[PDB]
């Protein structure tokens, strides 16, 4: 349940942003030698953007875990899989961090921190979806960043979440 | 360029065949603790089953390379990124195997028989295509099998390459 407006978006919706994120990254005249996908949410959008991009992708993973620190529970982000050790191949190179959603920045801050302990050129981070609202992660200095759209601050449901893509489609048509 | 037919499948197509794949999976009575997706082409079929199984995805990647052995240069598989080591988490846990074409079966008996070097219980393997053809590779005894749906020997256009969504779109009604 959430309080907000919500949105949905189709497949191809998010194909046709991806293209556009491409060349918006292409124009910046930084040319990434490999791709460092988030899942699972950077996953899909990450393939899509190869179609363009055609570069490797390469994965780690974060979730979220309750943490009890303090005398208080709450939610931190952890590592799942990551880069370890980053090959050879990727050394002194571009890489450019994939996800679907900057909402509070906490996820992205947490894997740009620790990726800025390799030995790579530049990092930069593209996400698909960029949410206009405060944000708890800060972006570290010198990362070039790039979104697809940026959105208010709804609640976004993505269509590989639909256990019924038709009705799931139906209302993405139902906003526009 | 290739001599056969050839067939375009929307991204939509694929979700409903993913839907199906969960429900073969989730009837032979194996309880998978999660995923092992194949990238890159492995990536979007495996986010689209988590919608269904609600597993974690990690990731491995292969890639053919040119290889020189004894005076003649084929391609061969080999390892981009690994699992290495296999988290503490899945030790003894059952683990599914994503791709998305079933073809040579060369990258899936590569990936299998690395993985059961490892400490799982069971190992099986989901693809979303399965082409009725001959094989080079084999499938490890023991190893339950999943295909979304069985294909002719034909060339499959993924959304997930398509320049342009629309025209892609277009080829792939115009097939049905
Ligand atoms: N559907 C949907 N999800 C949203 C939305 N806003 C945030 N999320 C989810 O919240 C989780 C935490 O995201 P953040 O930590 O804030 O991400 P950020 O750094 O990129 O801003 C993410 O999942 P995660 O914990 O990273 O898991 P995973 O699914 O990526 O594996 C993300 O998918 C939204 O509008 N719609
Ligand atoms: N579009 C398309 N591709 C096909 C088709 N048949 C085979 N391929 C591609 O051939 C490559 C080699 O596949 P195989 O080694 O035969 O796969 P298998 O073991 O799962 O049968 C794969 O890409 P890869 O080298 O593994 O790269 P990646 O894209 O997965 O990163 C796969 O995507 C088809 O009908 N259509
Ligand atoms: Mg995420
Ligand atoms: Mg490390
Ligand atoms: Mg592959
Ligand atoms: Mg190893």
């Amino acid at each position: 349940h959430h309080m907000k407006q919500k949105i949905w978006y189709t497949y191809d919706d998010i194909h046709r942003v991806i293209k556009a994120l491409a060349e918006k990254i292409r124009n910046a005249g930084v040319k990434y030698d490999a791709m460092i996908a988030i899942g699972g949410g950077g996953f899909i959008p990450a393939r899509m953007l190869r179609c363009f991009l055609e570069i490797p992708i390469y994965a780690v993973t974060t979730a979220y875990y309750d943490s009890d620190n303090e005398g208080q529970v709450t939610e931190e982000v952890k590592k799942v899989q990551w880069l370890d050790p980053v090959p050879e191949v990727l050394r002194g190179k571009n890489v450019l961090v994939v996800d679907e959603v900057d909402d509070s920045r906490v996820t992205m801050e947490f894997c740009l921190k620790e990726l800025l302990k390799e030995d790579f050129d530049t990092v930069g981070v593209a996400v698909l979806h960029e949410k206009i609202k405060a944000k708890a992660g800060k972006i570290p200095e010198g990362i070039p960043y790039f979104s697809g759209i940026t959105v208010e601050d709804w609640w976004i449901n993505y269509p590989w979440d639909a256990l019924d893509i038709d009705e799931h489609n139906r209302l993405a048509e139902a906003g526009r």
